[PDB]
């Protein structure tokens, strides 16, 4: 159970974004139905008043929270991968529009999933703003918690993969547009019961054998990281 408080840009806290520049759900319950419109931007998708100014090459850091800002973020049981997608606000999430800018499942070195490291990072994980057309965008961050993904939701609706999904509104001002955005996958749609990473047993199977759901990370992506970039406690 977790949600996004707001964002930092190049290490600068942009202030509470909830229902302002983040299209927030009313609470931190997971999305589990794979065919539902809720897979787009969670249970309350609608244009909100504000959109954060950034430029290509900026570092955009999402900040997640559990109950209060900078609390314990998400419960330690929710082991799983983290992804960020982008789409034009044009689309409002609809159609074949979502391009993946980032994916992080399991790190063999430190033997931590992305979620474990997100807790350590005080809920902060980042992506570098790519060189796409200036304009308005949604950045969709998605945490897949797999603590019950040994089952499928379609077959047993009290279990299944859990999706904690949050769309930010981002306006990209300066960009040379060296990497124009391609068409993407739809949500709902790209994840189905048969898609890998959706059904997996983290209790019996080892985390190095985990393979995150597709699609793959767009070549025009400029990476990202899971790590604290500013102290929320100083505000
Ligand atoms: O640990 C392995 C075990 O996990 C089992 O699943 C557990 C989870 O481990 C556990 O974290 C989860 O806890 C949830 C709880 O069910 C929710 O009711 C609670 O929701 C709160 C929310 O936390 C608050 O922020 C909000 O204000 O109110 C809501 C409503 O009360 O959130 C916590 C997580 O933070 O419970 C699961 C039980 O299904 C698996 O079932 C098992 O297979 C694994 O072995
Ligand atoms: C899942 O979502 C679809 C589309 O909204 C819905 O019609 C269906 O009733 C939902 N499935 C379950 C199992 O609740
Ligand atoms: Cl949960
Ligand atoms: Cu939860």
């Amino acid at each position: 159970h977790t949600l996004v408080w707001g964002v930092w840009v190049n290490g600068v806290d942009q202030g509470d974004g909830r229902n302002i520049y983040i299209r927030s759900p009313p609470n931190n319950n997971p999305v589990k139905n794979l065919t539902s419109p809720d897979m787009t931007c969670n249970v309350d998708n609608r244009v909100v008043p504000k959109s954060v100014p950034v430029n290509a090459g900026d570092t955009l850091t999402f900040e997640w929270y559990h109950n209060t800002r900078d609390d314990d973020i998400i419960a330690s049981s929710h082991h799983g991968p983290i992804a960020v997608y982008i789409a034009p606000a044009a689309s409002n999430g609809q159609g074949n529009v979502w391009v993946k800018l980032f994916e992080d499942a399991y790190n063999v070195t430190n033997s931590t999933w992305a979620v474990d490291r997100l807790i350590t990072a005080h809920g902060q994980h980042s992506v570098v703003v790519p060189h796409v057309a200036p304009g308005d965008y949604l950045f969709r961050a998605e945490i897949i918690a797999l603590h019950e993904a040994d089952s499928l939701y379609s077959q047993n609706p009290i279990r299944g993969a859990q999706f904690y999904i949050s769309c930010a509104q981002i306006t990209i001002n300066s960009s040379d547009d060296s990497t124009p955005l391609p068409a993407g996958v739809p949500f709902p749609g790209a994840y189905t019961d048969s898609t890998p990473g959706i059904q997996f047993n983290i209790y019996t199977t080892p985390a190095t054998s985990y393979v995150a759901p597709p699609p793959s990370v767009w070549s025009g992506a400029l990476g990202g990281s899971i790590a604290q970039v500013g102290d929320a406690s100083l505000e």
